[PDB]
């Protein structure tokens, strides 16, 4: 019901009971209080309007997903879509000032993985990891978000910009379940809780989501404020990050950029449904160049098209930089 916070917690990874088992960096900050897990999100009226773009160094997403201080982000996929590296992309390129990551139903190796990854990291310095493998009980799969989340609160009242990572919801929507077998809507609760205080920093939080062969992922659809979908048709096809920009969306958009950006993203989103359309035409074989000169304008930009979707898991863009490449690929 109680767990630790504090600096000190910079560089340790976390188990659901709160204690530190391992150490991926080391800090000279040593503090460490003690807050409730369980706290009520702050009412409307302490909450800022999401108004500050949250840059990601991710090209597709600063441009067209662009995310907001305070959001809270879904990402729908289905492993291995490369969900843990999109997450790891998110972690290395963007600017916050500490991630707060909670590895909720891994089996046992993938948190090793993840925290060989932290200790390589540029963000090693910045870190908390909290954990809960697959043999932990389903009490303590949940405790596990919820310390999760307590550790990025205070970071918040703090006054810094914290990013959270949950991974997942779907495991810890299984545990939730389970632990209901003694004797459903914590969920929403925990899921208002990121934000940005008018008083203090902000949370901004990533949720994962496992699809493939849920009903209820669509009301947490509902719930969010954006969801980000990595098609397993786009990462068979060779683009990595697989996201799917049509079928994701920033609901923040509008807010968090100005109407120059508007007005390329538009744009751009449209070049991608008309490119789209036409690999319909092309599959059909009813696609002959030089018949029709809108058809060649738009088959001739597929590969820019491509080229501006696609990023190295190693490589960070600036929103600048992003502005500029989708400028040069509307032209």
């Amino acid at each position: 019901l109680h767990t630790q916070v504090g600096r000190g917690l910079l560089g340790a990874v976390v188990n659901p009971l709160g204690e530190v088992t391992d150490k991926f960096a080391v800090t000279d900050n040593s503090e460490i209080l003690y807050r409730p897990v369980d706290n009520a999100p702050p009412l409307y009226s302490e909450r800022a309007a999401i108004e500050k773009p949250f840059l990601t160094g991710i090209k597709v997403i600063d441009s067209l997903l662009t995310c907001g201080e305070g959001q809270r982000m879904g990402i729908f996929a289905s492993a291995g879509c490369g969900k843990t590296f999109l997450m790891n992309m998110l972690i290395e390129h963007s600017g916050a000032d500490i991630y707060v990551i909670g590895l909720i139903g891994e089996r046992g190796r993938e948190v090793t993985e993840t925290v060989d990854y932290l200790k390589n990291s540029e963000k090693k310095s910045r870190c908390v990891l909290v954990y809960a493998t697959s043999d932990y009980s389903s009490v303590d799969r949940c405790n596990a978000a919820y310390i999760a989340t307590a550790i990025a609160e205070f970071f918040r009242t703090e006054g810094h910009k914290v990013a959270l990572f949950i991974d997942s919801l779907t495991r810890y929507a299984r545990a939730l379940r389970d632990v209901a077998l003694a004797a459903f809507d914590s969920l929403p609760r925990l899921l208002r809780r990121p934000g940005k205080l008018k008083a203090g920093g902000s949370i901004t939080a990533f949720y994962t989501v496992l699809l493939e062969d849920d009903p209820l992922a669509e009301e947490v659809r509902s719930i969010l404020d954006g969801h980000i979908y990595l098609s397993r048709n786009l990462a068979q096809k060779g683009q990595f990050p697989a996201i799917d920009s049509l079928k994701s969306i920033s609901r923040v958009f509008t807010q968090v950029v100005d109407e120059k950006h508007r007005i390329m993203a538009a744009a751009f989103r449209e070049l991608l449904s008309e490119i789209e359309e036409l690999r319909t035409i092309i599959d059909f074989g009813e696609y002959k160049p030089g018949e029709n000169a809108s058809q060649d304008k738009i088959y001739n930009k597929i590969s820019v098209v491509e080229s501006f979707l696609k990023q190295d898991y190693r490589l960070g863009f600036t929103y600048e930089q992003t502005m500029e490449l989708i400028g040069e690929t509307i032209r």
